[PDB]
């Protein structure tokens, strides 16, 4: 104790040091609020945050500062866990890891993202109670990561193997169709998903369902400089050996219009050796030789169609094609006639009426149609890869009495140029933070009035209210996603138009910001929980409908190969010649309700740096996401209420061993069993309160009682 307090910092974010002349403090090593007290050396690298007798920013920033450069990236904050991006493969995933931690309770092993598995694999079996653990964070925290881990874990501790293997197998599939580079992230998740693991009433794993969101589909056909595609299209032109190079009509990373950048490279991994472990993958999952070419031939299919090329005619405003390689290459691999095909892309029959009628199209209208179709077609193929993938995971016939499921979304992402997708991604993200707030803040002291329980209220001032409603609220006033729709029903209706009802309807919106009079009309920002983000509203209309060319549909649903015929089978819900948003809507309620009817276990991912590097941790971009995020209120409200609940008989049960001769014998109530038992241990009043149905503890006081149950051997 040498005076010793934080002072704010501009390098390392807060800095240590050492006479209070009025409303100011002397500092060696500042006004009176901007001081903070710093916690004794005992809790160097703490466990668990809610410990930590002075809880303020600079504390929590330190603890996990000198914890990541340990190699130690896990650290409890109460009841939730946070996990900072390491950017080093570390030896803390091996198999011997995974028998450690097996049955173990939290307080009993260093935090882990085993524990945090094993802590809702027990609760799960006890409580009689699905659980939910959701990976929180922006773009490259490490949601993936740490949910791959779960399974891994999960697999091993609750069997008995071919479920496991194809299990493992899972994500690397998807990984290979759904994931790309981005600049923020070079395996990053262009698709949200909803892993549900689902167990015997004994508790072994019987199958699993994984329930993926909208697909970031407009990716197959155009990147942003340094980014790249859908990872397998480098797999195959890199991996494809002579045969199969043949059956594909392969050509080189600069023969491809939809490469926008050609070859990108991965630091972590080689595309020909990546397309051998995705084969070996799919041949793990049931997947036959056949079924793999013909899933590699749509991919295919999909550059090919990037090649074809329209040329705007002179004296006329019908588009031609005087080069129909690229068509005859698509028609192949698709099982289409060319002759239809070409004829379908260029002069369409469109209703006008009751009959039909043949209508021009420009080089503009031919070069949209044909990107929507390559969109379209990717899609259908993901959509066909995990109806498979589920298939062959849920393909038990024993009766699942409970399940797990681990949340993996697309993280907050901010680049320069911000379109449709980005706006559903962060909106998401927005969603899952009002989530934990409202089960950390909200739930957490309800659950204490209805147990009757003395509880003053705390406002701890994180609520995403304006923001929902501004993004989702269907009517009085209509969102942003519902005027989009009602914009899509209009004759001429324009990108434009929309943004400038936007600002009528939106404009004085406490998160919505009007664009500066330089940009025509064309963006507009919305204040999102991690930042403000500015949104091109370019082909939102477009994006919105999804218009496709009937004509060719229906050549690619009567193809000759009954793959291609098998993807384009259901082609009623085809608006031509639901709304996206409505389909996002449908998919996040459906999600809601499905966290909302299971106890959530939430992993906060801290990303360290924007450059991928490790040993690099950069305090601002840390203390925002803390912020952002509500670490600190989180650990606040562990440490100011009580984080755990124990119902009479499970208090009595499991601590009688400690109390042995306090019951008198035969029967006595629950609540009076308990009230003895707390007499006879000698608990200070201030640490535990008892409901009408269970009793109430402080952080650490339940983990001390398990502490001692183990003395008594
Ligand atoms: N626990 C970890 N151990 C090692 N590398 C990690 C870890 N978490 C993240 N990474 C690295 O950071 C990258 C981004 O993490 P990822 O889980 O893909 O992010 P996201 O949050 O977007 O799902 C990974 O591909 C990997 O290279
Ligand atoms: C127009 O909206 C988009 C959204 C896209 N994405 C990409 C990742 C994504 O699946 C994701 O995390 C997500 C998660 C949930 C729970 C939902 C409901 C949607 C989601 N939307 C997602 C892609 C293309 N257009
Ligand atoms: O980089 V992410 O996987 O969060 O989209
Ligand atoms: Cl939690
Ligand atoms: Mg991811």
């Amino acid at each position: 104790a040498k005076r010793l307090v934080w002072v704010p910092s501009e390098k390392q974010g807060f800095e240590a040091a050492s006479e209070e002349k009025g409303d100011e403090v002397v500092v060696e090593l500042v006004g009176k609020d901007d001081i903070q007290k710093m916690n004794p050396p005992k809790f160097s690298k703490v466990e668990d945050m809610a410990e930590l007798t002075c809880l303020n920013e600079a504390s929590v920033l330190h603890n996990l500062r000198e914890r990541y450069f340990s190699g130690l990236i896990y650290t409890y904050s109460g009841l939730f866990c946070v996990v900072v991006n390491p950017y080093k493969h570390l030896p803390i995933y091996s198999e011997k890891i995974v028998d450690m931690y097996k049955g173990k309770k939290r307080h009993e092993m260093p935090p882990h993202i085993y524990a945090i598995a094993d802590t809702a694999y027990r609760s799960m079996l006890q409580d009689r109670e699905d659980q939910s653990i959701l990976c929180t964070g922006e773009s490259g925290a490490g949601k993936t990561e740490n949910t791959k881990k779960v399974i891994q874990y999960l697999a091993v501790v609750a069997s008995s193997g071919e479920l496991e293997k194809q299990l493992l197998q899972a994500n690397p599939i998807l990984e290979a169709f759904g994931n790309a580079k981005t600049v923020k992230n070079d395996n990053s998740s262009r698709f949200g998903k909803f892993i549900r693991i689902n167990f015997d009433v004994t508790g072994y794993i019987v199958g699993a369902n994984i329930e993926t969101y909208l697909l970031e589909k407009s990716r197959a056909i155009r990147q942003a400089r340094d980014e790249r595609t859908f990872h397998i299209f480098y797999y195959m032109i890199a991996g494809a050996k002579e045969k199969m190079r043949s059956d594909l009509l392969l050509e080189g990373f600069n023969n491809y219009t939809f490469l926008s950048n050609g070859f990108v490279p991965i630091p972590a991994a080689q595309d020909d050796e990546m397309f051998q472990e995705t084969v070996e993958a799919m041949a793990i999952m049931g997947f036959s030789e056949e079924e793999q070419l013909s899933i590699l031939k749509v991919v295919s299919s999909v550059l090919q169609l990037g090649n074809i090329v329209f040329k705007k005619e002179r004296n006329t405003d019908q588009a031609s094609m005087p080069d129909n390689t690229a068509a005859q290459k698509v028609c192949h691999l698709m099982g289409i006639n060319v002759t239809d095909f070409t004829r379908s892309i260029l002069t369409p029959r469109i209703k006008v009426g009751r009959d039909v009628v043949q209508k021009a199209q420009t080089k503009e209208q031919a070069d949209f149609a044909v990107e929507a179709l390559a969109k379209a077609t990717y899609e259908r193929l993901f959509r066909w890869i995990l109806t498979r993938v589920n298939k062959a995971l849920d393909k038990t016939h024993r009766q699942g009495a409970s399940f797990l499921g681990i949340l993996d979304i697309a993280g907050f992402e901010i680049f320069e140029v911000n379109s449709f997708e980005q706006l559903c991604i962060n909106y998401t993200n927005e969603k899952l933070q009002q989530l934990f707030n409202h089960t950390m803040f909200i739930l957490e002291q309800e659950e204490y009035q209805r147990e009757g329980i003395e509880w003053n209220f705390i406002d701890f001032g994180l609520d995403l209210q304006p923001c929902i409603e501004l993004i989702e609220r269907p009517n009085n006033p209509p969102g942003v996603l519902a005027l989009l729709d009602e914009e899509c029903w209009f004759p001429k209706a324009t990108d434009k138009s929309f943004v400038e009802k936007l600002c009528t309807e939106q404009g004085s919106h406490p998160k919505f910001q009007k664009p500066k009079q330089l940009k025509d009309k064309t963006e507009f920002s919305i204040i999102h929980y991690a930042g403000k983000v500015d949104y091109n509203a370019s082909a939102w209309l477009t994006k919105n409908m999804d218009p496709l060319n009937d004509n060719v549909t229906s050549l690619l649903n009567a193809s000759s190969d009954k793959f291609v015929a098998d993807l384009w089978k259901d082609v009623d819900r085809i608006v031509g010649l639901r709304t996206v948003g409505q389909l996002y809507k449908e998919q996040l309620g459906k999600l809601m309700t499905t966290l909302r009817n299971t106890t959530p276990n939430f992993v906060r991912c801290i990303i360290p740096n924007h450059e991928k590097r490790s040993g690099k941790l950069d305090a601002f971009l840390v203390l925002e996401q803390l912020r952002c995020n509500g670490v600190l209120e989180g650990i606040r409200i562990c440490r100011q209420g009580f984080p755990n609940r124990i119902v009479f008989q499970e208090f009595r049960q499991r601590y009688e061993i400690l109390a042995a001769n306090a019951i008198p014998k035969g029967f006595m109530d629950g609540k009076q069993a308990c009230i003895l038992m707390i007499k006879a241990l000698e608990l200070d009043p201030n640490l535990y309160r008892i409901g009408q149905s269970k009793i109430f503890f402080r952080t650490g006081v339940l983990a001390h009682l398990e502490e001692e149950r183990d003395l008594k051997i």
